[PDB]
């Protein structure tokens, strides 16, 4: 009755991508077909199953003959991660109130009836949907968050958990939090189809796509304390991830957002200067109670690799030594503090971009780590001196250089390895790539 012992006996049906082939690695052995345009794409551990809206992209798993876990009233979970791009509020109106199921293991256009479940969406709601034998049903309909920087259906990784206790009812979790439920007693035996099928049916926006990973079934309904374990257990701190989700690639482009203070952008004073934080403007829309700060303003930085080692791997592991530049007026310049550059309070050491004086040394050495908030898609950097000593981390301070007016300057500071525990730091940034999932209206 450990945790992992239960979500490891309870565990029926587990998909996972290896050598490209998609699999059930449950023991139980489901038969898993997968269809030319189910693509593969990078996800939370390794590859994730991308679908697109045709009839090509389709992944169909059939149960083995021992899988029975929907029998009269038995229990279950069903989970997954989801990642659903940001709805366009065009794509808001014309298809708002168009419901397309994404996994569903309920034969149709059939003899029989819905047969079992089935996971769709309508504009920001997800939807859980139970149908008995009788025809009956109970739903769970989660609407998301108006500010789509922080909602869940718009663009990110999300966990999702749906647990079904036949006696009570089924909760929709996200991220191992409870979301919603329903009172699905009065339900009667459930009759489902031998296959579930993953695929976007019923979508009328031919440029849906969806990426699921990690599709996993249990035959219990899991509680809190299992589902945060499962949860977290997805977190691994081998590579970082991008404000997405998605691993860290080195020679990428990535605008960088403070954790600490999500609306603002980082800015160049100028070439051999220091950078500061600036407002990011804003998206609202009242009718469709939607809003969000746009992305896609600010510096573009790049992650370049200290030295080449053993093996040249695309992906930023926690721990690689590298070198940040700045894409600016087509030149690359990179990020570091001078021998005795500029400094408040001699600690706070001021960031320079592109600094070239001759004859004076400049500290570029950084490490890309995860040292705090696992569930946070953001990284530490830390700056270290010829000497391999360390300058401190990467956040902000604020003050004024020269006639400049009162700013949030980029530094490089120790102080943070003192105040380390807090849920707030400053020496957090989220590295945000341009994806076609998010578009600024």
């Amino acid at each position: 009755e450990d945790i992992d012992v239960i979500l490891k006996k309870s565990t029926i049906l587990n998909l996972d991508i290896n050598n490209d082939i998609i699999s059930d690695i449950s023991g139980f052995n489901s038969s898993v077909i997968t269809y030319p345009d189910a693509q593969l794409v990078p996800g939370i551990n390794g590859k994730a199953i991308h679908l697109v809206n045709n009839e090509s992209s389709e992944v169909i798993v059939h149960k083995a003959m021992d899988i029975e876990y929907n029998d009269m009233f038995n229990n279950f979970t069903v989970s997954f991660w989801l990642r659903v791009p940001k709805v366009s509020a065009s794509h808001l109106e014309q298809y708002g109130t168009n419901e397309y199921s994404i996994i569903s293991s309920m034969k149709k256009h059939s003899l029989s009836i819905g047969s079992g479940w089935s996971v769709s969406l309508k504009g920001n709601n997800l939807i859980w949907t139970l149908k008995d034998s009788a025809g009956e049903v109970r739903q769970i309909t989660f609407r998301d968050l108006p500010d789509k920087f922080n909602a869940y259906l718009a663009n990110k990784w999300v966990f999702i958990t749906i647990t079904n206790d036949r006696l009570s009812s089924a909760n929709l979790y996200i991220n191992g939090v409870l979301m919603g439920s329903a009172e699905i007693t009065g339900l009667g035996a459930i009759r489902e189809d031998n296959n579930i099928t993953l695929k976007l049916d019923r979508c009328n926006n031919n440029n849906q796509y969806v990426s699921i990973d990690k599709f996993r079934i249990f035959c219990k309904a899991l509680n809190p304390k299992e589902i945060e374990k499962l949860y977290t257990s997805y977190l691994s701190i081998t590579f970082l991830r991008d404000f997405w989700g998605n691993p860290l690639r080195y020679d990428t482009e990535y605008y960088l957002i403070p954790v600490a203070s999500s609306s603002k952008d980082v800015q160049l004073k100028n070439i051999t200067d220091y950078m500061y934080l600036t407002n990011a403007p804003s998206y609202t829309n009242g009718k469709l109670n939607i809003y969000y700060r746009r992305l896609y303003n600010g510096l573009k930085f790049i992650i370049k690799r200290y030295t080449p080692n053993n093996e040249i791997d695309s992906f930023v592991k926690s721990g690689d030594f590298i070198k940040l530049y700045v894409s600016y007026n087509n030149n690359e310049h990179i990020v570091g503090y001078p021998k005795d550059g500029n400094a408040f309070n001699n600690l706070d050491r001021i960031l320079r971009v592109g600094y070239n004086a001759p004859g004076i040394p400049l500290y570029k050495k950084m490490e890309a780590v995860k040292l705090r908030d696992l569930k946070t898609y953001s990284v530490q950097l830390k700056l270290y001196d010829d000497k391999n000593a360390s300058l401190g981390l990467v956040g902000t301070h604020n003050g004024q250089i020269g006639n400049d007016p009162n700013r949030d300057i980029l530094i490089a500071s120790n102080w943070y390895f003192n105040h380390l525990k807090d849920k707030i730091l400053g020496c957090d940034w989220y590295f945000v790539p341009t994806d076609e999932g998010w578009t600024n209206d």
